[PDB]
């Protein structure tokens, strides 16, 4: 039998392979063997130790055969002596936890690495236990080899993590397909204590859930950033999944490399590569706003990105959700940020009234549509505040006081949705130039349906159909004759936020105020001119005050871009202006009313809301739904909404006149009983608020959902745009505005 002292692998860098296993009595140690089996450039085992586990007549056979059965029934990865060695016998490596040392040390071969050892190890210490003489000793020369790409090229098998925090969430997958060891009994065993709104991973073959990630497939931007994992994403996926599991396990503190490291358990020098890589992936995911986000705050010298990203300055225009999200992100990253806000307050279309006894009443936004993976739900968790999931019951009460039978409600809802299905079919073969107003198409289809079918609706059924029409006008922010039939629901092409629809009972202002805390925000500083013709951006407010920065982020409402209230030099492009003008500045208003007692309790019986059947088409959208603003049923505040054509009818009414129409409406809805006078109220005027002039965007006839992407496109890597009218997947909402700010901070930090 011929024996060799060199590695089996052509080009291996080990000039003298030594056996890490020493499992056989005849282990070749550092000498000659019939084959030196290669795991990495630094790790080899001799043929005697190979046979020790592999051959049926040898001592190690039962342990290998036992491992092999577990491996093949739990994973898709082939068993082999090399796979066994890497999973069960290869020694562990650990970093000294002395902060000024951090050197990599090999543990003796019977020590099994735990998070506790990784948190407490110091050079030369017996694991699980004075002078720093041992720290000065050089690292094993194989340690430095690991930081080269060629070392990864020469590693024969991907690493497989043990006891990953992500494993309880991934039991539907083969563990090795997500970078976890099939032999782990804890991996192969609702995550207790994890917020039920945090569902970061798609289940197999699952789609259609906003902000979920496939645990078994890399996304294109991950591959662009880490092309070394394109052939085999195993090792990247385990680290990214681990990072996400750790972040959602404790979203109230910054997830750092040092916090991840004890949770990376895997044998061999590859652990060094895993620890180096998890730090790079963490910064990539931090920049993108996937972790270390929300209302997390850092102190100075505790910034979330390394000093490389810090050498920038930004001016942010507008302190609503999008602007404050960008400002918080960039500030946390370590980038200089100044926020210029036109009004005397922050929040934009978030504006909460705190003067009603016992409740908080939003003048603007207050609902969260779809809490699962929603950053608003994350921020509620971070702040320790609760949302109220809406109940389904909403009786449609008529003027005169009768309650509409629920089968009428459902039947006319059925007919209305069927009208929308015909629009959905009609538009399939239509170009933008062939677009038609949604409301016009609905009316045409309805009239054809009546003529064709001969059906005769009662007056009440027709009024209930008007109710459902007004709900769609509310959702679009407009009468439907301005809304695109092709594009009105364009964003539903994309995965939407699943789960509960809630009332944010403490109000979005709590989140707004925490985002803004400690930031440099200039109030009463409306921007008039943005000049990016020079080496730095020059921003001038209406009183002549100048600000400068390398980059500028514009988050003003769609209506203010349409009016051109800010002059741009050089001007916005024709293509950008066409997109801006293709979207509609939708609008609703709100009224809130406080009463001496809950006069509606006997009739409404604890429902979250009740509907108002419009008595005529001229009154469609006028107080269509009344919201009980105390889910705990103690205080007496109702809120109602003005939508569609009704917005134009209240434009020329003062607040007292609107209040009078609302009280006359309520006394009709509760005709059979007494209704007390309200003791406090507000009527919103968003449509004439000079720096807002809207509630939320929609696509106008002839427009495309692509307009949202076009408005979001940066100019020259210098002028950036965020805001609800820049979020194609998630238009209109505080959530989409927030995410658009996170998106732009990511773009800005990448330079
Ligand atoms: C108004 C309203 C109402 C009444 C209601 C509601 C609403 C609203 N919503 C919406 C929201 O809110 C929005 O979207 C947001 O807020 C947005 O954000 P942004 O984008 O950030 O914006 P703003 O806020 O507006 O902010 C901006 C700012 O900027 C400023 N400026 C301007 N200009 C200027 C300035 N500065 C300086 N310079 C210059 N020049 C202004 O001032 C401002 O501040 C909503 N949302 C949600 O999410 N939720 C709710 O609840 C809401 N709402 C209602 O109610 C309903 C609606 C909806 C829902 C659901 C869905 Br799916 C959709 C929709
Ligand atoms: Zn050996
Ligand atoms: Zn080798
Ligand atoms: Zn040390």
């Amino acid at each position: 039998e011929k024996k060799y002292r060199k590695c089996e692998k052509a080009g291996c860098t080990a000039t003298c392979p030594v056996c890490f296993a020493s499992a056989s009595e005849r282990c070749a140690k550092n000498g000659y063997t019939s084959r030196w089996y290669h795991l990495s450039c630094g790790e080899h085992f001799c043929n005697e130790c190979f046979d020790h586990y592999y051959r049926s007549h040898k001592d190690g056979y039962d342990k290998y055969t036992t491992w092999k059965k577990i491996w093949t029934s739990n994973g898709k990865t082939e068993p082999s002596p090399k796979a066994f060695m890497a999973d069960q016998q290869l020694p562990y490596w650990v970093q000294c936890t002395k902060p000024e040392c951090r050197k990599w040390r090999q543990l003796t071969k019977e020590i099994q690495l735990t998070p506790q050892i990784a948190k407490t190890y110091r050079c030369g210490m017996k694991p699980n236990t004075e002078t720093s003489d041992h720290c000065s000793l050089p690292e094993d020369l194989r340690v430095l080899e690991v930081s080269n790409h060629w070392w990864y090229s020469m590693l024969i098998l991907p690493p497989l993590l043990k006891d990953s925090v992500a494993a309880p969430l991934l039991s539907a997958y083969y563990p090795d397909c997500v970078g976890m060891s099939p032999s782990c009994t804890s991996t192969n065993r609702h995550v207790p204590g994890m917020n039920r709104y945090f569902q970061p991973f798609y289940q197999p073959n699952e789609c259609g859930k906003a902000l979920c990630v496939r645990p078994d497939v890399m996304e294109l931007d991950e591959l662009y950033e880490f092309p070394e994992y394109s052939r085999d994403p195993t090792m990247y996926l385990a680290l990214r999944n681990l990072i996400l599991a750790l972040w959602y396990t404790n979203c109230k503190e910054a997830l750092t490399p040092q916090k991840c490291i004890p949770h990376i358990i895997v044998r061999g020098l590859v652990r060094i590569r895993c620890v180096q890589e998890v730090e790079r992936i963490l910064y990539f995911m931090t920049r993108k706003g996937l972790i270390n986000t929300g209302v997390l705050s850092v102190g100075a010298d505790q910034y979330l990105l390394p000093k490389d990203y810090h050498n920038k300055s930004v001016i942010i225009i507008g302190a609503g959700p999008a602007g404050l999200a960008a400002a918080r992100q960039l500030h946390n990253f370590g980038i200089k940020v100044t926020v210029l806000e036109a009004k005397d307050r922050i929040g934009g279309r978030v504006w909460d009234d705190k003067s009603f006894k016992g409740v908080t009443v939003g003048r603007g936004a207050q609902i969260v549509n779809g809490c699962i993976n929603n950053p608003v739900a994350l921020m509620c968790e971070q702040l320790g505040i609760s949302m109220h999931k809406f109940g389904e019951r909403c009786d449609l009460i008529q003027e005169g006081g009768r309650i509409t039978d629920p089968t009428i409600d459902k039947r006319m809802d059925f007919h209305f949705n069927a009208l929308l299905d015909v629009v959905s079919e009609w538009r399939k073969d239509k170009t933008q130039l062939q677009d038609v107003p949604l409301g016009e198409k609905i009316e045409e289809i309805y009239k054809a349906f009546i003529k064709e079918s001969g059906i005769q609706f009662s007056e009440l059924e027709g009024q209930v159909l008007q109710f459902h029409l007004s709900n769609l006008e509310y959702a679009c922010g407009s009468n439907l004759h301005q809304v695109s039939a092709r594009s009105w629901d364009h964003n539903e092409f994309f995965a939407q936020f699943a789960g509960d629809h809630t009332l944010l009972t403490p109000g979005y202002s709590v989140i707004i105020e925490k985002l803004a805390e400690g930031l440099d925000i200039q109030l009463k500083s409306p921007v008039q001119c943005i000049d990016y013709s020079g080496d730095e951006v020059q921003v001038t407010t209406t009183d002549g005050t100048g600000y400068s920065a390398q980059k500028v982020l514009v988050t003003v409402p769609l209506a203010l871009l349409q009016k051109g209230a800010i002059q741009f030099n050089p001007p916005l492009s024709e293509k950008k202006m066409k997109a801006i003008n293709s979207l509609g500045a939708g609008i609703i208003e709100k009224i809130a009313l406080q009463f001496p007692y809950r006069f509606w309790d006997s009739k409404v019986q604890g429902a979250d809301f009740f509907g108002h059947v419009p008595p005529s088409a001229s009154k469609r959208g006028l107080f269509a739904v009344f919201y009980d603003m105390d889910p705990q049923k103690k205080h007496s505040v109702l809120m109602s909404v003005i939508a569609g054509e009704a917005v134009a009818s209240v434009r020329t009414l003062d607040d007292k006149q609107v209040l009078q129409q609302c009280m006359a409406t309520l006394r009709e809805l509760f005709k059979e009983q007494e209704v007390p006078d309200p003791t406090k109220y507000f009527v919103t005027r968003w449509s004439t608020d000079p720096w807002i002039q809207m509630a939320y965007s929609f696509v106008k006839t002839g427009g495309s959902g692509e307009a949202y992407d076009i408005i979001a496109e940066d100019i020259q890597g210098t002028v950036f745009f965020a805001g609800e009218a820049t979020n194609r997947h998630f238009p209109q909402t505080v959530t989409g505005a927030y995410l658009s700010g996170v998106r732009e901070a990511s773009k800005i930090a990448a330079f």
